[PDB]
């Protein structure tokens, strides 16, 4: 039971851990998609200069 | 779909570049024309004067 109750804290951490690691990703995509957007501008201004 | 959104967002600009081409054409053709009538109206003050 001792076990027990160090496997069941250690996955309820994890998942915690787990958590935080997807609010990274998504906090990095955001960025992604506006660098994107800003590119997109860039080319578009690019094909009126040509 | 952003390649598609890049490739659409290309494509009007590339009409209104067109467009802005078509303008010049024009422009220039308005000038030949007026050219015209001053080589028509000397070609008959020279037969006239023939």
């Amino acid at each position: 039971a001792n076990r027990f109750t160090s496997n069941i804290k250690g996955l309820t951490q994890a998942a915690r851990n787990a958590n935080d690691g997807i609010s990274v990703a998504q906090t990095t995509e955001g960025a992604l998609s506006e660098i994107n957007n800003n590119l997109q501008r860039i080319r578009e201004l690019t094909v009126q200069a040509s």
